[PDB]
């Protein structure tokens, strides 16, 4: 808040990023609050007290509305330190920004290496509106948001800046939006904070991070999310453990939004392996984030379930792109919920993956297997992937699934339902539509109509199709039909066969 101590002891909180890099993520920073505001081009006098001889903490400045991250780090030394302020390339910053921001501290260094604690002060700084979970309350942190906005009005100079810091992380956005949004919406920062840390829980969770080994546990970072001035480039952007998200976006910042914008770039910053292909795989943090809420993933959103997935994986002789590629390891999580956290284990800690495009889908197709002691070699080679012989001899030490996982779609959460009941009734209707296609609708007994996933179509005693819908068209027949429904766990019921 704005009425902080103005000596602070630093935590020894070590180098966060060659921690990031040894669990694979994106060099984390661990940027931590000061609650001070600065212009570019003043000065200001920094207070350095260390054991002799030992390494200094750093001050980080950042401009406010860069396109990039707008920090610049400046080295401290033991005793006094008169600083100017440095300036960014007005190129850099979006329209009208003023060229000013605030101070956070980096100590990437441990209790070892540093011995006791830095004490620092700051002196000739402003104080801008800022939460610290654990420190500040709402009401104060309102009145100072109030009181801050009145004086930009009085300096334009100052930077337009509130941060919130939870235990886990950073959002930093405007002061004059940040009183709006939270007096529109009846919504305080501590709210903000709260679901901040949720989120960095409920990822590390999901990313296997259980505290099982050195690459599995937590460490010391502060994850970001900051305004960035991003309307030349993509909808939001993400690197070194930093979300970037545009003006119009901060309400959804401040309201911690687990759409499918924010979440991909938080994916983006969780994986870095190069031994797997993170393009792809980082779409499972988004996914997940929808499956939680309820929210029809966005493999529904881009109706790839229908146009794509399904009727790929049904034939027996086996933006949008990657969804497709993702699509048979987000069966798999779909169809075990504990399938995700354990895969990114195994590309933590084991020597897998690596090489070509091709070598690192194998590579899937084999920890996949070991994850679910399932022989997974058809279920990839379903989705069009080339699995290889010594990949299939690798795998072929497990049974392979009783269960067609490749028919796994989002309708096995959205129905919110249960298994075939033992009174299952379904029945197929055939219509001869458009000419000469075959168009098969389908019926399901009440009781039993959120427990289906979808019909898998056979004629003339091959497999021709699967749609999670009510309708499916066989547009080449020239024959017997057998219908097999499958339910919230993907099992077949008994056949309803016609002619």
């Amino acid at each position: 808040g704005s009425h902080m101590a103005s000596v602070f002891e630093l935590q020894s909180r070590g180098n966060s990023i060659k921690e990031s890099q040894k669990r694979k993520v994106w060099n984390f920073q661990d940027w931590q609050p000061t609650g001070y505001a600065v212009k570019s081009g003043q000065v200001i006098t920094v207070y350095v007290d260390v054991e002799d001889g030992k390494p200094t903490p750093k001050l980080v400045f950042k401009q406010m509305d860069s396109q990039h991250n707008g920090d610049v780090t400046i080295s401290l030394s033991k005793g006094k330190n008169v600083i100017t302020i440095p300036e960014k390339p007005t190129n850099e910053l979006r329209p009208g920004t003023a060229k000013a921001g605030v101070l956070y501290t980096s100590n990437p260094y441990t209790s070892e290496e540093q011995g006791r604690k830095p004490k620092i002060r700051i002196e000739g700084a402003i104080n801008y509106p800022n939460y610290i979970k654990g420190i500040d309350n709402d009401e104060e942190v309102m009145n100072d948001l109030e009181e801050y906005v009145d004086l930009l009005k009085k300096d334009p100079q100052l930077p337009d800046v509130f941060d919130v810091f939870s235990d886990k992380t950073l959002v930093n956005v405007t002061a004059t939006y940040a009183l709006n949004w939270y007096k529109n919406n009846n919504k305080l920062p501590s709210e903000t904070a709260n679901k901040s840390d949720e989120v960095i829980k409920e990822t590390m969770k999901y990313w296997g991070f259980d505290e099982s080994s050195e690459v599995n546990s937590d460490f010391n970072f502060r994850y970001i999310s900051m305004l960035k001035w991003l309307d030349n480039g993509g909808f939001m952007n993400a690197g070194n453990g930093i979300t970037g998200f545009n003006k119009a976006e901060q309400g959804g910042a401040l309201g911690v939004d687990t759409g499918w914008g924010f979440m991909h770039e938080m994916g983006h910053n969780f994986d870095t392996n190069n031994r797997t292909i993170v393009e792809v795989t980082n779409n499972m943090l988004p996914l997940h984030f929808e499956r939680i809420k309820g929210v029809p993933s966005n493999i529904t959103r881009q109706n790839l379930w229908e146009r794509n997935i399904l009727p790929k994986v049904a034939l027996d002789d086996y933006d949008k792109s990657l969804l497709s590629h993702v699509a048979p390891l987000w069966q798999l999580q779909l169809y075990d919920k504990t399938f995700w956290p354990r895969f990114e284990q195994e590309f933590r800690s084991r020597d897998i993956g690596g090489g070509s495009w091709e070598n690192k889908h194998n590579a899937w197709v084999m920890a996949a297997s070991d994850v679910f002691k399932l022989d997974l070699s058809e279920h990839f080679e379903r989705h069009g992937m080339d699995v290889w012989k010594e990949t299939k001899e690798y795998t072929s030490k497990y049974p392979k699934p009783s269960n067609k996982l490749w028919y796994a779609n989002d309708k096995m959460y959205l129905n919110k339902g249960g298994v075939f009941t033992e009174n299952l009734k379904f029945e197929a209707e055939a219509k001869i539509v458009n000419g000469n296609d075959v168009s098969i609708s389908f019926d399901i007994d009440n009781e039993n109509k959120n427990n289906v996933i979808g019909y898998e179509i056979s004629r003339d005693g091959k497999t021709i199709g699967f749609t999670s819908t009510n309708n499916f068209v066989d547009h080449g027949a020239n024959h017997e039909y057998s219908i097999v429904a499958y339910d919230n766990e993907i099992n077949p019921s008994k056949p309803y066969n016609f002619k």
